[PDB]
């Protein structure tokens, strides 16, 4: 029975760093602050672990104590599928409080404690494609701080600086609101034309702009990067609709990838394929609620000869794309040249995802997820 | 570099069967008689096995040598995507030799090998969903042998053994060439019929006709079968026709189940989803290539909400089916009136799949596939 889980334990914690969120959502530098971190950690009876970090609401103690525990407690670990499925079966009920967010970090810890208690690394466990795999440098939504993401120009500076550091692709984020005039589809264009011709014809290039514009807009947004050259159109619209992407999709040369946000997990990315709402899939750990439900994606995908491009950095996304082929890229991000990216997390002793000077992230062979957690940063800089 | 693979092997053994094939490949009881078998086993620096079996033609020298040792040697045993993959590139190219049987063999030794060095069941690894599961007995296709399976009452008294042992569905392979009448849309119905009546309302019943029937004669089977309440009709049109598959499931009320034989693996698996070809998908580890694409293929059907029914018996189907949700039956079988499943193979300690009197079959808490081989035996029965 030593493989049977005897806890399930959050640790709320404080991690410095320079990311803000704006009233929407979007991430932008700012002062350096505290916020609050939470590790979600599952124990079995021989005492072997495993850690994921999420957000302290996704993992508060009404969620961990009607739904988590109940379900993990007293169960064989390895059994991720019945235990995620028990997990689903439960959302419906949940009054909205269990949503994928903690399906997924509950996934992703149970992931990380088969992988330690085994030594191995969790994409060798599922089963490895490759070791190593070119990321793109995901810029974060544009701002209006000077020399910051707040002119086109200011997208053509750092896409230089992204080149030099090794990066093969980039992806612009463009901007969206509360920025004050945001959104303008003619400055979304101006800011992927300038970055095409601060890289060049070869360095490949994605857009990710405001995720609501009208279908005009998006239209007008897409047929603007049909000129650039560049390789996927990704969000621009309300990823409710569905049948909004369908029709982009078949109005634009340049492909569409998606759904990011929409929910539905791998059964409603089904859909987009089914109705062909987009010509790349996307899916990702936070997406579709965990590590185990991101693989089906990505299979799902590869049987119809799509590729499905994995959303989000970290390792539990390294992991998905290490283990699987129809995927061009590891997502790193998100960049600013305000900050250093290598700097990585105080809680983390090295980074999950070190890339070389060619442009190339190099999966840690450290057992489960890898992350090299700091525990006694984490003790030392408890809130509850 | 414990992990890497230093040698693949290929033992064949005689088998003491009364299990003989026709001259269009399907199995019926005979004289007892010594059968080639062959074991595939693959070995790592640190001594560590795996291995699995098939018939020799799909692992000889020209497969293994060409192929086969050409990918693995040398490389982590962990990367059986990688490892899959390659192989599966270099089909197109090999002159019809390297089959998905071939694939099939060496994913799952690879999969045996992790399981074992790890001291893991195989779906305990992939993620268990369940420990046990519902098996089905699947009838041996129809002879002309007395008391066999010659007459639809022979059909009929058979399934009233089959319920008594446990069995809470049954499937009939009915009448095929090179039996001299057949094949017959009436007997095969009145087998049908009989066994209906024999079992009653509430054991599930399932057939597989006939794998080559006209349209007209697969219409006229389906429509006999609703009135018979039957779960499912198998097979009962050449599959390489995907769109007589769409009309006959638009056609028929009863569900249609496949495609069993089609080759394209999960690729062509997609296609028979997106043109509606069948009601529940159907794969299986010798019909997709392996452990893996069957986990895909799985994958696939759950995100369109379907069932995928798991085609075969002995361990690497039984894993499949305790790591997934989607699928309703363990295959369990061939089974004929003159044979005793339950005894089992003379080169396997004990059943893999040994069933209850419930009906359910328990996975083997062993690692890897967990067939308890007996490798004095195949030692003492060595052929080459
Ligand atoms: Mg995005
Ligand atoms: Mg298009
Ligand atoms: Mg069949
Ligand atoms: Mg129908
Ligand atoms: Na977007
Ligand atoms: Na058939």
């Amino acid at each position: 029975s030593h493989m049977i889980i005897t806890d399930v334990e959050v640790r709320v914690f404080r991690t410095t760093t320079r990311r803000h969120s704006d009233s929407a959502g979007h991430a932008h530098p700012g002062p350096a602050h505290q916020v609050e971190q939470a590790m979600l950690t599952v124990r079995t009876e021989d005492g072997q672990e495993g850690h994921s970090f999420t957000a302290p609401e996704i993992v508060r103690p009404h969620v961990i104590e009607k739904f988590v525990k109940k379900v993990l407690i007293g169960e064989d670990h390895r059994d991720r599928e019945r235990l995620w499925q028990d997990l689903a079966h439960w959302q419906r009920g949940s009054a909205a409080q269990l949503t994928d967010r903690t399906l997924a970090v509950v996934d992703c810890a149970l992931w990380d404690l088969a992988g330690r208690s085994l030594g191995q690394p969790v994409y060798k466990l599922i089963g490895g494609y490759r070791d190593k795999v070119l990321a793109y440098g995901s810029i974060m939504c544009g701002d209006e701080l000077e020399g910051g993401l707040a002119t086109p120009e200011d997208y053509g500076r750092f896409a230089e600086t992204l080149v030099k550091r090794g990066y093969k692709g980039i992806k612009l984020h463009t901007w969206m609101p509360p920025v004050s005039w945001a959104p303008d589809v003619k400055m979304d264009l101006k800011a992927c034309a300038a970055v095409r011709e601060a890289v060049g014809p070869d360095i490949r290039l994605m857009i990710d702009a405001f995720h609501w514009y009208s279908r005009t807009d998006a239209l007008a947004l897409g047929r603007g990067l049909e000129k650039l050259g560049f390789d996927w159109i990704e969000e621009p619209m309300d990823e409710q609709s569905l049948s909004s992407y369908k029709w982009l999709s078949d109005n634009l040369d340049i492909p569409v990838v998606g759904p990011e946000s929409a929910a539905g997990k791998h059964w409603h990315r089904a859909e987009w394929i089914k109705a062909g709402a987009c010509d790349i899939l996307r899916t990702g750990v936070n997406d579709v609620g965990g590590i185990t439900p991101a693989l089906k994606t990505m299979h799902l995908a590869e049987a119809f000869g799509m590729e499905c491009e994995v959303h989000g950095n970290t390792a539990m996304n390294l992991h998905v794309v290490a283990a699987t082929k129809n995927c061009r890229w590891y997502e790193r991000g998100l960049l600013h040249p305000f900050l250093e990216y290598d700097d990585g997390h105080d809680y983390l002793k090295s980074l999950s995802d070190p890339m070389d000077r060619d442009g190339f992230v190099h999966v840690p062979d450290r057992p489960g997820l890898g992350e090299d957690i700091d525990f006694t940063f984490i003790d030392n800089n408890r809130v509850r």
